[PDB]
């Protein structure tokens, strides 16, 4: 009677149910808490594109969940305490259950890509634009990472900072373009050198008010390359300002919560390399790029403010 | 207007990435590529295929998509249990960090997917892959939800054998199938599907790997993750049965300290060694797995192979 269970058990599909799903989905359910805008930006965007209603809801659906995933991992990757003012899934269920449960929502998301058509060429089209800006998305996170783990080995310049963004913020952005722009039944020129610029906008402006809403800067707890230290440090350097140079480092190293500590780092960008007024400035030129675009050359506004 | 010229041909261009930025975040990697059983896991493919005949190009294909699958599967799985060694070296996440192991390793879940594409052309049979690979991923994390799950919140939940087998279906039979399905999806043939032996070798090979863990010790790191091992399962439903209550709860207390203390490690052996008859239960129940298989001249189950399955503990 032994073997007679297993014998039921190796000839059908794998036990699930409601319960078990449930159970794993306990950390993904915790960050739903923290979508009314990004749903906008895709509503907005139909405009251009046309799908219907239903297939429109789909592209929604995986977008949120690759969105909420990423955020779930991203948190753990830089050991974040909070996300939205409230407590990050991983410190209630864990690192293991919260890497696992993030993961496997990526499979979810590729699974209703299948839901999306069933024209087989089409479907290949989808897959891949999912396949390929996931890749992106990682490589960005990787180097990302890696200039934050590593520092002081590499100090990235503005230009890798570039293009580290446009691989990690651009990979989610392209994304929601890229499977939008393959189901119209539509429309004008590409949209994606439009959404890069806003992804590109949305990441500058992300660390610039980290910074600037302190002046709780977790950035700067985290040791992040982002753009307002990525232009200091080079600062410093290509005026031979080296006590100053190795002062933003040695903060950074830091991996300080100490509210004095991270004042002086502000105090450092504010007053020696300007790095904030720098940053509000480059920001604001790639906000008129589009202010300016009378001709359409990436227009096909509002969302760009509340970004 | 420099500036605006640069970003302008930033953002009309393709996402710049480097053959060294790929060195860089490959390092986790690399790195775990240095243990052995690659030639094992090859072997298994490599008689499976003595049924399933797909040539030598797409077999070389298949098993890149699970050789990467499979050991970036690994380094998130010493994560989430803490491992500080993989076959006698230092685990990824405790040389690179978490943070770029983590990375990585999902880095590489995506390359695997991308491989997919270079089995073939005919759409039909790539939207078949595709979603074997999909329903596989999804099993194998279910599996390991409830494993990770079970550990990390006991004793919400004490697993009976049931609940156990099945979480072992989903995960460790995730990837023997997955691996054999894509076969059987390529096959140009070669009698019924393999999937109810590839599942019986996934169940032996777990049971035998929880098995060994204690036994081999009597490192017993299982026990310092606090896993609910297949011995660990029969221990505690024996107990409760049973009445045991001090034992029940010594148990649970031993798995929850985390501990690498080898003395309260072997104590915890020896009570499933002579309170609870969980080694010799355990061990009879692998050999009447493995028995199933030896035993089945009607060819049921079964399409070297038998090499295999006493050398499994070393894929
Ligand atoms: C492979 C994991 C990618 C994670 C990308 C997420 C990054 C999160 C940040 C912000 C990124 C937001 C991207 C929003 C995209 C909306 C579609 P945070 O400030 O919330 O931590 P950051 O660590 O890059 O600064
Ligand atoms: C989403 C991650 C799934 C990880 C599955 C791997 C588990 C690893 C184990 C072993 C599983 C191996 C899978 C089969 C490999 C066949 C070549 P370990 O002993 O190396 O820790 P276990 O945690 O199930 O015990
Ligand atoms: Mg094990």
């Amino acid at each position: 009677k032994m073997e007679a269970k297993i014998d039921e058990l190796i000839n059908n599909d794998p036990v699930w149910s409601s319960q078990n799903e449930s159970l794993i989905s306990k950390p993904y359910n915790h960050i739903l808490l923290k979508k009314n805008f990004r749903l906008n930006l895709i509503v907005q965007i139909n405009r251009v594109m046309n799908l219907p209603k239903d297939q429109l809801a789909i592209v929604s659906q995986i977008v949120e969940l690759l969105h909420n995933s990423s955020l779930l991992i991203d948190d753990i990757e830089d050991n974040a305490p909070l996300r939205r003012g409230q407590t990050t899934s991983h410190l209630i269920f864990g690192v293991p259950s919260t890497i696992n449960t993030a993961n496997y929502m990526y499979f979810r998301a590729m699974q209703l890509v299948s839901q999306l058509t069933t024209k087989e060429p089409l479907y290949h089209n989808l897959i891949t634009i999912f396949n390929e800006e996931l890749i992106n998305l990682h490589r960005g996170q990787g180097l990302d990472i890696y200039w934050r783990d590593f520092l002081p080995e590499i100090i990235p310049t503005q230009e890798m900072y570039l293009n580290m963004v446009m691989n990690k913020t651009g990979g989610l952005f392209r994304l929601t373009l890229r499977l939008m722009e393959a189901l119209s039944p539509s429309h004008g020129h590409s949209l994606v050198p439009f959404i890069n610029l806003l992804g590109i906008i949305y990441q500058i402006r992300d660390d610039y008010l980290n910074l600037k809403d302190f002046q709780f800067a977790e950035d700067i707890t985290e040791g992040k390359l982002s753009f307002p230290i990525v232009h200091a440090l080079n600062f410093t350097k290509t005026k031979g300002q080296t006590e100053q140079h190795n002062e933003i480092l040695r903060i950074l190293l830091l991996r300080t919560s100490d509210k004095d500590i991270k004042l002086k780092l502000i105090q450092i960008l504010e007053f020696d390399t300007n790095s904030l007024a720098y940053t509000k400035n480059f920001i604001n030129q790639l906000v008129n790029m589009i202010k300016n675009d009378n001709e359409n050359k990436y227009l096909p506004l509002y969302i760009i403010d509340h970004l």
